[PDB]
């Protein structure tokens, strides 16, 4: 009940003992594992912050201090009294911390600590929202020496006064299904670019065209606002070695940054929580472009490299797939744009992990979103056993707001 | 209760009722998931039952069940129990599970061909020369001049564990790993200690960077013996790559028969500790694995060399230059010797056809996702986009220690 893992690569073997604080439920039983599914009032709200508090001031070394008995009493009067409460900032930058922490599907945590915290908390309106966005797109991209960042709108009430940003990333390049058939720019916004339109939206109806942003303050219905384009970087796509690959006319965004999301601090719901970081190159290349689902530009780079792609074994999408992942790299390192190589981001997070197996006793971790989707076995995560549970603070998944909004 | 997945590649959703079906653990508990584990003695009290809930699968699939032919042979396997403690399959019975072990395999990829298996009974043999036979007659037929044929060669169950039969190698054939004084090694990394053993047995070795290992074989609980696999029945493959005539001057060959046996098989709670099974390869269990782990042979190194690659920052991907070249190399030897062999992007696109059928036909198909998943290109195969349900699911194959941790000898 003290488990371990073992990596099959080095042998090195860590002893997990932080699962035992794991609250959640994975959704797996005894009889059944479901590791590769995508997505399964006053009285429980005291108990989740007491949960909360005691782990922060254990965090500074006070637990069972006079500050601590006295924020507990004092967050349990407000919730007796007023069936909520209000974090302190310094526990909401912690919260929002390790909700990162304690996200098992990101490779990226070993620079959880150095998040840059926005309190936008006292925000009332949509054109406030679209303020403080634009303060995080420009703080975060920092001409190209990107920086973690999360901006945190008021927390849900009663569920009818929420914040929520429409948007699934603050920035993303529009999709429009097309007469004849498939889809111009990216498919897998077809219905957020749709449902823009259907609001107001002017589409250029280009391939790399900006979405708006579509914002939602305190449950009224959403506005459109444009980003700026002097704060949207992107990167022209080419390769160090094929000049043909300019010709194809793809660029990418600079800032990844996810916005639909929830972030759960001592129970209170915090549904508009945009955060960003920097890419790992794969998102890009792997995903983005060659997805079958997505802008599917393999076929292009395979017939401009002249591949035999009469049969799958001449493996022409695995020798794409691998040129169109360095121009990525090469484009966004040519133009000072932060991005990791997936080798590097890998090595990286083994090392968190033995940080956080080291300095913590665990380091929640989803094997099957950990292991780039490229290239898997020559990275060291592949070899490494990892176990996989829910710690709180969190990030969690929350419906679209188009299909609950009483619009 | 039921249960759905989905491709979201294809929006395609699929629903789970075989799962009811699952008997063992998977490891996993509402609290945590252990899915990226590698691997997380019976008496007559529950034999009856695992045998019961065997014979009723068997009648059930050849549209028997409650027959006079099925409660007669729950009666005849019920006294034969309570009466030596065991039982015997009929011939019927034991081709049934073993194909039904492997369509059960949640971590194979390759199970389109299951109902396939040729499947041979070595019940009878009871000494390691009658292994060694059998078990080169297994390669003969297996290799088929480079045109494979699955199988499986069964031996004599367990009976109070004193008296395995066990096939000491983790495969048939395999190459021999040399640890050097110089902490460098010769041959396959991940057979030195296997190799050490052999060469322990009295086992000349020709220290070799491909030197097919001999067979180590015990039979009824006795001390294992060894036995050289007559070099014609190897059947081997030289590497090379269509477009780089360096590449066969790095001096690469692998085996082109993949043949497991170092798994239990399990029947109706009886128990066969040897039952060597034998397919081929998909080619990146050789280029990806074999050839590039860097536990393995690790050649990417020399192959990125010779093909003058920026090796100084990981991010112009020369590692993965390199291991797509060794890829085509492997599928563009085998294909070119008429070796069988199939692609990763082929295989896995089977499997999503098999697994629809599966769902459809059986009410679903256990899969293990970070087994299936290719080590390479993971996500432009179908497969990576596919929600899958692991659970357990008897008869089926299970790790098992290795014999020479166990093992009592006799001297
Ligand atoms: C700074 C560099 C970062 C890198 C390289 C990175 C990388 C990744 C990757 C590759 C994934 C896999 C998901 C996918 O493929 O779409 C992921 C998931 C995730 N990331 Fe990180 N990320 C970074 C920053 C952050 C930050 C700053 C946060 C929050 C403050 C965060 C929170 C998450 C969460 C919650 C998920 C999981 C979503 C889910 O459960 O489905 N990431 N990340
Ligand atoms: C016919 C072509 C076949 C192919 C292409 C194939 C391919 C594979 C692959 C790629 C794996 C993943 C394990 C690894 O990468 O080391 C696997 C696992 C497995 N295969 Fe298949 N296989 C084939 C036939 C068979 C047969 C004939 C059997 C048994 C009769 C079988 C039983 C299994 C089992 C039990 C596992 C699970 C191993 C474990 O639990 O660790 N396979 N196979
Ligand atoms: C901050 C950051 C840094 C970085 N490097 N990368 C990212 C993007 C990774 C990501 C994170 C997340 F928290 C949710 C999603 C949504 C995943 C989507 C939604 C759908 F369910 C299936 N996925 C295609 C995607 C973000
Ligand atoms: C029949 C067949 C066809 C095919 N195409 N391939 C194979 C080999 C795959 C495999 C299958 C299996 F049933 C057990 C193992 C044991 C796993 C071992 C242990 C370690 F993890 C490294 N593996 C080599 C490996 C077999
Ligand atoms: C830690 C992890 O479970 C282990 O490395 C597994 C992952 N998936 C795998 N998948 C296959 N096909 N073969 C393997 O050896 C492994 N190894
Ligand atoms: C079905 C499967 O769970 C799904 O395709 C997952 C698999 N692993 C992933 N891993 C990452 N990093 N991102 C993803 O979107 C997915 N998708
Ligand atoms: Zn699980």
């Amino acid at each position: 009940r003290f488990l371990k893992v073992k990596n099959w690569e080095t042998d090195v073997v860590l002893t997990d003992t932080l699962h035992l604080k794991s609250t959640l439920e994975t959704g797996c039983t005894e009889h059944i594992c479901m590791g590769s599914i995508m997505l399964p009032t006053k009285d429980q709200l005291f108990p989740l912050a007491k949960e909360f508090l005691d782990q922060y001031y254990s965090s500074i070394k006070r637990f069972g201090s006079k500050a601590h008995m006295d924020r507990l009493e004092e967050v349990n009067k407000e919730i007796e009294s007023t069936s909520t409460y209000q974090l302190k900032d310094t526990e909401l930058i912690y919260g929002a911390k390790h909700a990162w922490r304690n996200a098992s599907r990101c490779v990226g945590r070993i620079q959880w600590s150095k998040l840059q915290v926005f309190d936008a908390r006292d925000c009332t309106t949509a054109h406030g929202m679209f303020n403080y966005i634009c303060n995080h797109v420009k703080y975060a991209t920092n001409k190209g020496n990107l920086r973690s960042a999360i901006t945190i709108f008021p927390q849900r009430t009663d569920g009818k006064h929420d914040f929520r940003v429409w948007n699934s990333q603050l920035i993303r390049y529009a999709g429009y299904k097309q007469p004849d058939g498939s889809t111009l720019g990216d498919p897998a916004n077809v219905q957020f670019t749709e449902i823009c339109i259907q609001q107001g939206w002017k589409a250029p109806r280009g391939r790399f065209d900006v979405l708006p942003l579509l914002l939602q303050a305190n449950g009224n219905d959403p506005e459109l606002f444009q980003i700026p384009p002097e704060l949207v970087l992107e990167v022209p796509i080419r390769h160090p070695k094929f000049d043909w690959f300019k010709d194809l006319g793809l660029k990418w965004y600079g800032l990844p940054a996810v916005s639909n999301m929830l972030l759960e601090i001592g129970g209170l719901e915090f549904s508009a929580c945009p955060f960003s970081g920097w890419y790992m190159g794969t998102e890009i290349g792997v995903r983005d472009y060659c997805d079958n689902s997505r802008y599917n530009i393999l076929e292009e780079v395979a017939k401009k490299m002249d591949l035999d792609m009469r049969k799958t074994s001449s493996l022409w999408k695995d020798q794409a797939l691998v040129e169109i992942n360095i121009a990525v790299l090469y484009s966004f390192q040519s133009d000072k744009v932060t991005i990791v190589d997936h080798h590097s981001a890998t090595e990286s997070f083994i090392k968190h992990m033995e940080n956080e197996y080291r300095c913590r006793g665990g380091c929640p971790a989803d094997w099957v979103w950990i292991v780039p989707p490229m290239s898997g076995s020559i990275t060291p995560v592949f070899h490494q056993e990892m176990l996989n549970y829910r710690l709180t603070p969190s990030f969690e998944y929350q419906p679209d707001p188009w299909n609950t909004h009483v619009w």
